């Protein structure tokens, strides 16, 4: 007779972010020479 | 007669950030030769 | 006669941030020569 | 009933502002012979 | 009733704002022959 | 009823603000012969 059966599963492999972030914004420089 | 089953999943495998921040701002220089 | 079964699950394995964060700022700098 | 695997590797409100260098000389030297 | 495998290497909010150097000579010398 | 695998590796709110350097030299040799 009366039966029921919910079921809804989440799965994750290798996964997520490999991200590099690298300013390298070097200045402000002189050279001077008389 | 009656049944009922409820079945709530989450999995993970090898997850997450690898991420690489790696800022290098070098600077404000002066050569000054008389 | 009357069944019920409620069945909850998380699961990780090797997981979570291997972050790098590796600032070098090196600066303010003066060559004076005469 | 809901089930909702959601956001992996997202970026969201980032801002990169990197702003390298500035110079302000002023330059007056005085230089003389006779 | 629900279900959430959620948000996993997500950036959020983030500022980045690297700046390096900046240089303000003033350069009054002075230098004379007779 | 609820079940909710969360964030990880995740990052929220971070600033990452590396100034490195600056230089205010105010050069004023003087310099003579008679």
């Amino acid at each position: 007779i009366i039966n029921k059966k919910l079921d809804l599963s989440n799965v994750q492999s290798k996964c997520g972010s490999k991200d590099n972030i690298k300013h390298v914004p070097g200045g402000g420089s002189v050279q001077i020479v008389y």
